[PDB]
């Protein structure tokens, strides 16, 4: 997260870290057994880490649970990043409490102009590299579809939305991939892509979760 703020320990209790010997992506806990992340975050041997603030220090509130299965969206296209969403099933149910909590799936799509909370342990620099220990947060508005399409001509599908600041300086980044974009207390987006980070006229592009609720519900009802 570039140009954001320190969230505060466990103030984003649905935030997960995906670990494969090291943090490599974020995710969102949607119930005691399931995490939503980006399909581009797929790999084998994922351990889900819940209740994290400092990802490099065991602080006492964590739950580390291995993934038992990963389900990439059936229409995910890794070239265009259309349908950039994946479900991850935990080997055992998370114990839900104040520091580890699920986030609601939306019943309707969020509106342009709506403020959302984006979070992660990704790069905090728009140029160069610096990775934080503690969870970072960013408040950012959903952009109009026309401004989103104008920023990325020929690349924005109906399964994507833009959020952030056209002036640059504030954005998600590499390492935040798969993490939550929460608007009005519902999981509305997943950190997906963008040209660099916090670049002028290049806002963040996010997987449009409201399009996937039916697939999510059906998949979790059968796996
Ligand atoms: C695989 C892929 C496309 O992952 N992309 C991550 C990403 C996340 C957020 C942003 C952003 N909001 N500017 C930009 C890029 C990559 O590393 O090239
Ligand atoms: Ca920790």
């Amino acid at each position: 997260i570039v140009g954001g703020y320190t969230c505060g320990a466990n103030t984003v209790p649905y935030q997960v870290s995906l670990n494969s010997g090291y943090h490599f992506c974020g995710g969102s806990l949607i119930n005691s057994q399931w995490v939503v992340s980006a399909a581009h975050c797929y790999k084998s041997g994922i351990q889900v880490r819940l209740g994290e603030d400092n990802i490099n220090v065991v602080e006492g509130n964590e739950q580390f649970i291995s993934a038992s299965k990963s389900i990439v969206h059936p229409s995910y296209n890794s070239n265009t990043l259309n349908n950039d969403i994946m479900l991850i099933k935990l080997k055992s149910a998370a114990s839900l409490n104040s520091r580890v909590a699920s986030i609601s799936l939306p019943t309707s799509c969020a509106s342009a102009g709506t403020q959302c909370l984006i979070s992660g342990w990704g790069n905090t620099k728009s140029s160069g590299t610096s990775y934080p220990d503690v969870l970072k947060c960013l408040k950012a508005p959903i952009l109009s579809d026309s401004s989103c399409k104008s920023a990325y001509p020929g690349q924005i599908t109906s399964n994507m939305f833009c959020a952030g600041y056209l002036e640059g300086g504030k954005d998600s980044c590499q390492g935040d991939s798969g993490g939550p974009v929460v608007c009005s207390g519902k999981l509305q987006g997943i950190v997906s892509w963008g040209s660099g980070c916090a670049q002028k006229n290049k806002p963040g592009v996010y997987t449009k979760v409201c399009n996937y609720v039916s697939w999510i519900k059906q998949t979790i009802a059968s796996n």
